[PDB]
């Protein structure tokens, strides 16, 4: 019970993928390493089934076909990402920029467009390039700032003229926590045993990231937008946090929580600073930002996509033994999925994505009542699913629960524009299964299956669902 | 310890693949699905991992191949025949498949424009589905006349080029896996599966064996005067240990082997069935006319002989059991030998020794061939390449084995060649790739091919 | 006068060239960037001219260059792989690229189509990116170890076909230039630069010994007995004269020559490093386990020797000063020779002679080559191409050098091999194309290539 109607008449529908988990041909074209190879062929261990990214889903030699399938699913817009590596293989523009890199960007930006179907640029989503990370260490330096200006001015100039969405960063909470403070993905540093701080790093990084982003921004704001007629953006990822029970200790924890995840971006988008939350539990380990830095950062977004799976419940922890310093403890809050035994929903593949498609509603409005953002688009949407091998195609294509999954999630996100908070757009995590980052490929998340072995590509229920829903 | 020169100036070094488990390209270049398509397509929680021999991809990426079997050093390589790429349903009235007799003509080809010596099985178990399906497959004497225009049109293809010819590999595996235990294609006998575990076996090993016989007869007769080659039939068997020296597991060696290896021999050496298996079976085991008999007799021209492990054996309505003899490897809690990957495999060097000398002994065959020995690997994932490519265990492995079948030569029996399973790592049956027996890395995925140490030894002790 | 027949009916005619010097597109055929990439991008302000190996196009025109190599007549010519180019990422997880030994291979094959041998140096200073930057190059022992995955690759990959194999090309300025001077790839230890000159270079080429010693361990040991080759490894120095007959400059010698070859020979020799470095640079002199001094006794095939100049030498914290030996060119202002380009080189043909005898008296070398021997000359832009190939003085050159090797055989010393440097003009490292070294002229923009009459002299030369 939904549909397309129910909807503004100029709300994009889409689905995405993401260079490293489809594009593969890592070493082909002159591709230069980003850390995500680097990560799954040094530390093969840290991946669930040992996998990597190097052939991936193969969308780098198949895309007339993937845009063929694109259109009969009927899509409006497509979100795909550079690998920034693949453009400039030495990371800095000394290292030259690869041609062979270029051409296929170009290719399948003028294929989407020659079937009717808008692009829309993540320039970075975790796959940084190697020569980077290794010269002066990647988000750890400054120097990164200045050189994700030249790439995204660089793709600004060579691609922009056809592209009007552009993205900075993918979920770069995410990218600094799981690389910097768990040790779980790219670089894989901060975790135990490994080789950085979880106490410093994060933090660091994520400061980078925004000043990063900021560059971003002004570069395309300034020389760009103009002539182009588009819009950047940085679309971040939250859980929603849902107070345990009605305490005034879990009403804190849910802002602690909010603010450590999300806030711990936006709010500079905001302000020009970070939660006071974090500031007060932080302290000297969370960097300042100049004077200027802060009013330049005020608003300095076209828009805030966001990526929704699940909610939390959540209340604030008491430990402080064996604690070490880490972000990972730092927002006091012990998160749980159980109420009183109950889940908080229906417990997906993982053990942590829990259907509760009211948490997007949730998290939506409170974005609108704390951060009062212009556009708002829900730019990643989906839900994961085992990846059964001795299961026959004709079995594993029936994800009726996946199509339940994004009606839900819609009725949700109808629920949040209704009152008041302008969201634009909804995009399926992921059209394609794909490369799953720590998981490698054991499980699945898209409406267009994708055998790991033969790159072949069948149409999931899911897919056809939407292909009628898109159709109103 | 163990040279080339400790061997005959003529004995042969190879390694040798499969159709099924190296080619790939199931349906391209027009090649009609055998069972084991079937098999792993239909049926794929039969296989340890789901996976299927849809894609090692030799089909495309032979020319690199050869390139490496001739930095290995090969003398030959053993290959087989897809019977259904070349006769895609089965018989002559759906037709010859061009592009198919193109892949083996370019595939022999390169191997003799690189030095290096075609051995074609006929036979490995992918039979064309349209027959399976049509009249049972070997369960029907219909089998024994469409493998012989098989054979036929083969021979006249290509057989003026390939001087090794073998009609079945491992027939008594084929049989047994495929009707008794369910567990290869077609699948059937085995717990909730739909054959007769206590029937078909036998159907299908003795129309096996009458196929292989007219497979024999027209190559003599039409074949062998021009192209001057040989055809043979490559079987298998453990090495049969008894438990302790009591005539029960003395007698039980005898079932154990007769059972396994006899099952096919002594037909292709007397025209009749082990006694051992017809006091046992009795009327579920088929007769051989008077005719059938004495042209069986003597039927080949060479064994080729499959060698992995022994058991011990010892005293105890289906096959598996009609040898009245449990297996086991443990004879007070020691192991026989070294535990490979399996859980099956253990390293008994030689059990090679006493299986040859034994057919010497009790079936007195002409010429032998090791035609296929190896050591299996679990696949770890998880591990550098430069970490999986250090096989030292496979690569004494061959030495061991190697050692016993020099001392085999010694004392008499007349092995012509030794044939390392198996070149690259591929496809392993019913346990898709979570396993691996090559000297050649195979990275399942990006199909990318790397020399094990073990390759290295072996190019080198080729090299004498 | 001096003609073909002075040198032994066995003797090679060769000239050489270099990966990162000649090959050009660093970026295409998926190639992974070198040091020397990277030094020539970020800092290109060390660069005479501000250049870079990025495009003389052999890389490209490889079928062109083979031919003008048979034109000129030579017996052999000696190029470099790019580590980087099999191996973008450095070690083996990074993956081996297939466009770069489908290279090596075509170039290979073309060699020998044409009838020239093939001779390949692993390492000419163009160490992986990745591996420089993950651990610190050779700064570090992992180095060692992947340096025989390089070589092992290698030797497997193509050595079926090349009979000489080389571990490291002058290895004593890679590492007295590269971590010292600050002034070659990565650029560490001179003034305002990141190393440290008391330290690096010693760890340095401790490093390049034990990855050479592991190298050639690899080869002997799986690779010798087939592909019939030999791996050794090409060192340089200049010859000293000592500036007068006293005693100080006599000693003198002894140290310059020490610290610049015995560095490399003495560990290749006794498996320690010469006594007069042990005394002088002490505790920042790195010591090799027992079984390490044992292993590199003796631990080459052959030294090649790369020869330009001559210096007078006399009595005198960083390897420049570490042997206390004051350099000059000057006897009484008198030149020791003929000053040619750079400064640098002077002409002293029998400098030559004096080093190869030194060389035999006291390392006792079983054979040597001279592996690099050629004059420097001015790119002088603003004449034409009519004049430019009027080298005279190289031919000289040439002719004059070559006279005092004949010298050197014929009083003992086991030469086999001239090898022009270099065969085309090419990329100059840290002076780019200011200079030129070669017996075919190349246009550095177009890339064209017309033979210098040196070239043809050595083309009359090599036909006695
Ligand atoms: C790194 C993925 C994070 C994920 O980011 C997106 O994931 C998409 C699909 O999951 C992916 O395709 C896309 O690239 C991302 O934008 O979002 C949130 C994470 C965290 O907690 C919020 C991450 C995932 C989360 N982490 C905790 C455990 C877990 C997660 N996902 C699954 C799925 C199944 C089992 C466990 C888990
Ligand atoms: C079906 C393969 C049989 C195998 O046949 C050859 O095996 C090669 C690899 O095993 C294969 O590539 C080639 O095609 C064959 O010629 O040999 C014999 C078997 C057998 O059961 O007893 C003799 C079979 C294997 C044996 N079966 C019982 C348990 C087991 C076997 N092999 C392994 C390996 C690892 C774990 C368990 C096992
Ligand atoms: C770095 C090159 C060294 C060179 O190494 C070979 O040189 C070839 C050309 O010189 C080159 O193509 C090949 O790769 C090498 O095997 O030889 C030795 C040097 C040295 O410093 O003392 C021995 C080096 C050169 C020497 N360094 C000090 C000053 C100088 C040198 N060569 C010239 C040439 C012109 C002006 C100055 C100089």
């Amino acid at each position: 019970v939904v549909h397309r109607r129910d909807f503004p008449q100029d709300f994009i529908f889409g689905a995405g993928g993401s260079a490293y988990q489809c594009e593969g041909a890592y070493n082909e074209g002159n591709r230069g390493p980003s850390i995500w190879d680097t990560f799954t062929q040094r530390s093969p261990a840290k991946i669930s089934d040992g996998s990597n990214g190097n052939q991936a889903i193969n969308c780098y030699h198949m895309y007339k076909e993937d845009i063929k399938i694109m259109k009969q699913t009927g899509l409006e817009s497509y979100r795909f990402s550079i690998s920034w590596s693949r453009v400039l293989p030495g990371g800095r523009l000394a290292a030259g920029v690869n041609k062979d890199g270029v051409k296929f960007y170009h290719d399948f930006i003028d294929e989407l467009l020659a079937n009717g179907i808008k692009p829309s640029v993540t320039l970075f989503h975790w796959d940084l390039p190697q020569a980077l990370e290794d010269e002066y260490g990647g988000f750890l330096s400054h120097r990164i700032v200045d050189d994700f200006c030249e790439y995204a001015e660089f793709c600004f100039w060579e691609f922009g003229d056809k592209i009007k969405y552009w993205t900075t960063f993918n979920e770069p909470h995410t990218f600094a926590v799981n690389g910097y403070a768990l040790g779980e993905f790219a670089p894989g540093r901060g975790g135990k045993g490994d080789e950085g701080d979880p106490a410093i790093e994060p933090y660091v990084v994520t400061h980078n990231i925004l000043l990063a982003h900021k560059a971003a921004v002004e570069e395309y704001r300034n020389k760009f937008q103009k002539c182009q007629e588009g819009e950047i953006g940085i679309v971040l990822n939250s859980m929603w946090m849902e107070p345990l029970s009605d305490v005034q200790a879990d009403i804190d924890a849910q802002k602690r929580a909010l603010d450590f995840m999300l806030g711990w971006f936006l709010e500079p988008l905001t302000t020009g600073d970070y939660p006071k939350s974090m500031r007060e539990l932080v302290k000297g380990r969370l960097p300042k930002f100049s004077a200027d830095d802060s009013e330049k950062l005020k608003g300095c977004y076209d828009f805030i996509g966001m990526n929704y799976y699940t909610a939390t419940y959540v209340t604030n922890a008491v430990k402080s033994n064996s604690e070490k310093l880490s972000y990972e403890t730092d927002d006091q809050v012990t998160k749980t999925f159980e109420r009183n035994q109950k889940p908080i929903g229906h417990a997906l593949y993982g053990g942590w994505q829990h259907v509760v498609p009211w948490g997007l509603y949730k998290l939506l409005v409170y974005t609108k009542e704390t951060y009062h953002v212009p556009v708002l688009y829900v730019t990643e949407s989906g839900m994961v699913e085992e990846n059964k091998t001795k299961i026959l195609l004709s079995e594993a294509r029936r994800d009726a629960e996946r199509t339940d999954y994004h009606q839900k999630h819609l009725a949700s996100v109808r629920d949040a524009i209704d009152d008041g908070v302008n969201v634009k757009g909804y995009f399926v995590w992921s059209f394609f299964d794909n490369f799953e980052w720590n998981l490698g490929y054991i499980c699945r998340y898209g409406i267009i299956h994708v055998d790991y072995k033969s790159f072949e590509r069948y149409p999931k229920e899911s897919a056809i669902w939407y292909k009628n829903f898109i159709a109103g």
